[PDB]
């Protein structure tokens, strides 16, 4: 009873956040084992980040210029590395409060945890996706890089982001724990699009299904369709092709409901045919596609 | 850059979480010092829930009927009573993990962070708001009962709410951690009402000027008027009073947007009475009203 963008407990990621100084420039960090992970752009200055020589400013920087402080400890740095786009700090101590964890990189349409820091100490966490043209829409300030996001399967914590920058649209990217960024983005304060962002068509399925089982049921009507003609529809709004894979993940969701998804996608047509008429589906008046057919499952 | 429904984080309360099983019910707790909170009606059985006297139940009770489990470790009852609508269970232990807290009863409109438990387990947060009605819009299932809402000032965890049942609406109801319910709701299975629901008025403007600071400018109009006139339109919609105090409250986030707190008013009016032709204001197309003038500048 009742649907929400919860996020994951944010428990054991907390006890992982430190605070990461170079120079002037500070910003968060993830220690985890004996290592510490932060945003590379730790170590530019004002005139660099137009484009900077990582490999040159790396150089002239040494252990002792990388000041790590967890909460209210810091941290001796012993090693230092780049690994894409993350710096990679050893330090002489293991974190006690190490989860289990893994380091995946996910792809456009699954949702993560993001818990947001400045200066190394949680602020707040929410849930948000990874936009099919790989950016996110999140909410962070000057100090929010270095910032993590995450899943929780049951005791390990998968993490998947790292923040690193805003584009002058408003909208945030970021990298994998490895220091690939998602998407076509550089870490230099060049000219860089985002692209055309559509809408995740099996999010928006499974967020449906959702409200069937909550009550609402006005969207629901007599018709059906077939995946060629939806997606026909689909391409005039700009909503990602629904694909016989992304039917067998609702699956699931139909047997729960006894929809055949082919009927939801007939609704869906409707939806964005002739609008909503000022209504609401779980107190929405748009078509909400951060829930993840997974979501709807582990929420319920 | 960003503004999103943020919950606090939830590490400091996820410690406090234990599961409380009493005959065949099972439902979360919440353990502080050398004390077990969770809802009285644990103790209730299928027949007694119609009309329960628990005096009757909780006398025929004993300390060993009480089973708290903290995560795998089980604690020790010796010692139960009943303030309100809550059961308060001492224990041998007292929790390692217990931060600076406080049990506060908040008004209608301010909002509040939840950690959704089943069996004593974190299952994920969410942000939202005590409806002036005193009903939430939360997610809750079976098992849902006991599980905290909160707000963090620093370092203290002020707990303001206990989850308990679900209307047959769909809507939420719950005590304070003193065992009080919020609203005129009683904890037995019959006809209660949740009575008539009115938008937080200044939660809303508060929203607002959030979308000022982050680009969205277009509902701004040249208009003006006054806090009589504007109400007469919050009652025929239906918006709670708007009153000098709350102007009061909104004055820091007219001195950062230089827009006067009776000329956002004038632009709600326009919302209302002319609605959003299908526009979207930080990505709602409904106005949205969870969000506290604090919430706003905590998250700035
Ligand atoms: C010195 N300094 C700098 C930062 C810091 C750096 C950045 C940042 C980092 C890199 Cl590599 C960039 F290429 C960059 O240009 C992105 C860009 C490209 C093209 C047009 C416009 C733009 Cl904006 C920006 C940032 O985006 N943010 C931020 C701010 C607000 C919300 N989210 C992220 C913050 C910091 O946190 N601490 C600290 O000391
Ligand atoms: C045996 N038993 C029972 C519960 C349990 C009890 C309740 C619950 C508790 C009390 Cl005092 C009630 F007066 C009650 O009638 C509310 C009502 C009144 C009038 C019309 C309809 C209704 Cl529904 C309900 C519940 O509402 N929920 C729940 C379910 C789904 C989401 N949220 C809350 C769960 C439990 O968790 N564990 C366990 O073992």
């Amino acid at each position: 009873s009742g649907f929400r963008k919860m996020a994951f407990p944010s428990g054991k990621v907390e006890g992982c956040m430190v605070q990461v100084t170079c120079g002037t420039t500070t910003l968060n960090g993830l220690w985890l084992d004996d290592v510490v992970y932060c945003p590379r752009h730790v170590i530019c200055t004002s005139e660099d980040m137009l484009n900077p020589n990582y490999e040159d400013l790396l150089i002239r920087k040494s252990n002792h210029n990388f000041l790590v402080q967890a909460g209210n400890v810091q941290l001796r740095v012993i090693g230092h590395s780049m690994q894409n786009c993350v710096l990679k700090l050893k330090v002489d101590t293991a974190n006690p409060k190490t989860p289990k964890y893994k380091f995946v990189r996910i792809q456009p349409g699954q949702t993560f945890s993001v818990l947001a820091c400045y200066n190394g100490s949680p602020s707040g966490v929410y849930q948000c996706a990874m936009r099919p043209n790989f950016t996110i829409k999140g909410s962070f300030l000057n100090g929010s890089c270095g910032s993590v996001g995450f899943n929780i399967d049951y005791d390990c914590v998968s993490f998947c982001y790292m923040h690193h920058m805003v584009l002058p649209t408003g909208v945030h990217a970021g990298t994998d724990l490895e220091g690939n960024f998602y998407g076509p983005f550089v870490d230099r304060q060049t000219a860089q699009a985002a692209g055309t962002d559509t809408t995740i068509t099996v999010n928006v399925l499974a967020w449906l299904y959702a409200a069937v089982i909550n009550g609402d049921r006005w969207f629901l009507n007599r018709f059906t369709t077939t995946l060629n003609d939806f997606n026909l529809v689909a391409m005039k709004y700009n909503y990602e092709p629904l694909t016989q894979d992304h039917v067998d993940i609702l699956g699931p969701l139909s047997a729960q409901t006894g929809i055949a998804v082919l009927d939801m996608c007939a609704s869906l047509k409707e939806l964005l045919q002739n609008g909503m008429n000022g209504r609401t589906i779980l107190g929405s008046a748009l078509l909400e596609d951060e829930f993840t057919p997974f979501d709807v499952v582990r929420q319920c």
